[PDB]
């Protein structure tokens, strides 16, 4: 299990965190020296527990599947949600079944069904170590609409910094004063499959992407990734999708 306090955070604390969050992520090879995750894990293995305390020092505990970083669900005192997603119910046989009760949240964890559910897109939700702070306190209650909201500022605030170095320094930046993802954030959130593919088909062709990657950088310009020596791929991406899973 990881853990992260709120209460005390800093740049410094938020980044062992996240560096425990991907040690915590199994991997057998490297692929140009980043981690590449499994295919798969059977059983309870598959799901990392996160322990989460917000400021006050009440937590939850968030289910994550090592192979891919998604959060399944959460448990929150003694209640368990999920994602209305097959693998958040398989998730569910292994973490948490010591709730009193389940609750399956009322849509899956896709970013574009949680924007849906809480009506408005991640451009316009403020992510830091803050927003953090309310997430967690406002998973503690349920309430699905809310709970849409603060499950996105969740997942970029976890997952996509352990995937991507520009996130977690984002969030860093944010420590005190959340603000909206930049674009070049929201670009890497949406093309994390698509590097790790073509990463992974670049050995094989020269370091060559079969398939240029377009990114939006920290200008705000609309740029092609063609190739590993790229700086997303050399000093960003923190870890690969597995093609077996794309
Ligand atoms: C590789 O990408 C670099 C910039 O990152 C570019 O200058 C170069 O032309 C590209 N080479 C190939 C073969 O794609
Ligand atoms: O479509 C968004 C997906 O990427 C993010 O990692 C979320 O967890 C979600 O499953």
């Amino acid at each position: 299990d990881v853990s992260f306090r709120l209460s005390g955070a800093d740049p410094s604390s938020y980044g062992m965190f996240i560096k425990d969050l991907r040690n915590a992520l199994p991997h057998t090879e490297k692929v140009y020296n980043i981690p590449l995750l499994l295919p798969s894990v059977s059983g309870a293995g598959r799901y990392l527990l996160m322990h989460l305390f917000n400021y006050d020092g009440n937590t939850i505990t968030v289910a994550v599947d090592v192979t891919n970083v998604y959060i399944m669900g959460y448990l929150a005192l003694t209640t368990s949600y999920f994602f209305n997603e097959p693998a958040a119910d398989l998730a569910s046989q292994y973490v948490f079944r010591s709730a009193r009760r389940k609750i399956t949240l009322p849509y899956s964890g896709n970013y574009e069904r949680l924007q849906i559910a809480a009506g408005k897109p991640r451009e316009k939700i403020p992510i830091g170590l803050p927003a953090l702070d309310t997430a967690i306190s406002t998973l503690l209650h349920y309430d699905s609409t809310a709970a849409a909201g603060a499950l996105l500022v969740l997942i970029q605030t976890t997952a996509e910094a352990a995937r991507f170095k520009y996130i977690e320094q984002q969030i860093q930046e944010r420590a005190y004063r959340d603000e909206v993802p930049s674009s070049a954030t929201i670009s890497l959130e949406n093309s994390w499959s698509g590097l790790s593919k073509q990463i992974q088909l670049a050995q094989g062709n020269n370091g060559v992407f079969r398939t240029p990657t377009v990114l939006v950088d920290s200008k705000g310009n609309r740029v092609q990734i063609t190739n590993v020596t790229s700086n997303v791929v050399t000093s960003n991406i923190q870890l690969l999708l597995n093609t077996k899973n794309i």
